[PDB]
């Protein structure tokens, strides 16, 4: 890490003090996804920029600002646009949010992102409910963890084989079928990779014998932090397009169309968000 106990507690206090809000659900909205702030009630904006010790949003597809508001009753907090380690963060400084939002008096963490499908029964468009995630730079000890452990927030040795709310993702189903829609409502694995390239098609193919479902470079590392501070967490993946698997296609995966497909599911992700809110 590099961040004080104290630098978290300065944060919180700050946006306490600047908003009247008091969210219990902190969403992270991935590329393309901003728009799941767009119905939000009594919304009060903060850039990044303006939120001391925050990191700032680089990406094409991510606003960079944190939006507080009332989602189908609920208040919450959303991360209109999150942090990756490629644009040169450590985890430390792509996690800093999450912890600010437990010391706000969050107290469920629900995470959103833009993967790549690995599963080939997974279509464009196609909502993934996170059941499970592979945590690569994990593999190697890049890790939102390393270094001491601040008791404060957690133990040394958290557990992650129960990171994705076994309860939350019955209701994820329960409430899909609630909307009527005509493909349904995905499941699987989550694998985090850094990035900012591509994958080649021998990563893909890998990636898939690994159990993987869908390919990312982000949320994982919110999941831990998440998860080690004592939040309750639930995700899912909007798979914006399919990894290229075979040296006979003509296709590429590229971030303009991924920000496309976030456009077009936009809607959709927005209905379901809201009506979970109310399972929380
Ligand atoms: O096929 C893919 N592989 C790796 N990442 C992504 C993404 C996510 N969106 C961004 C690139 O489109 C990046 O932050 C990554 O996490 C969408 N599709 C893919
Ligand atoms: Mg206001």
């Amino acid at each position: 890490n590099g961040y004080t106990y104290e630098d978290y507690q300065d944060t919180a206090k700050w946006l306490l003090s600047h908003t009247e809000q008091r969210p219990q659900v902190a969403v992270i909205c991935g590329s393309g996804l901003g728009g799941l702030v767009n119905k939000l009630t009594q919304a009060q904006t903060f850039d990044y920029s303006e939120i001391p010790n925050f990191p700032e949003s680089t990406v094409p597809g991510h606003a960079g600002r944190l939006v507080f508001g009332i989602l189908n009753g609920r208040a919450c907090v959303m991360m209109q646009g999150r942090f990756h380690m490629y644009e040169g963060y450590p985890f430390w400084k792509v996690t800093f949010p999450v912890r600010v939002f437990r010391l706000l008096g969050v107290e469920t963490l629900v995470v959103t992102n833009a993967a790549g499908g690995l599963n080939p029964n997974f279509e464009v468009g196609d909502i993934m409910l996170i059941r499970d995630h592979i945590n690569l730079p994990g593999f190697s000890g890049e890790n939102p963890l390393r270094g001491p452990n601040e008791e404060r927030f957690g133990v040394r040795f958290p557990a992650m084989s129960d990171a994705y709310d076994r309860d939350m993702r019955q209701k994820a189903h329960s409430t899909w079928k609630q909307m009527g829609e005509q493909r349904e409502l995905q499941e699987g694995t989550y694998v985090m990779l850094g990035g900012p390239n591509f994958e080649t098609v021998a990563e893909c193919r890998l990636l898939r014998n690994l159990g993987a479902d869908a390919v990312g470079m982000s949320t994982v590392p919110e999941v831990i932090v998440a998860r080690h501070c004592g939040l309750r967490v639930f995700g899912f993946s909007l798979i914006t397009n399919k990894v290229i698997m075979d040296y006979e296609s003509q296709g590429k995966a590229n971030h303009e169309e991924v920000l496309e497909a976030g456009k077009q599911a936009a809607q959709k992700l927005e209905q379901f968000v809201s009506l979970l809110m109310a399972s929380i």
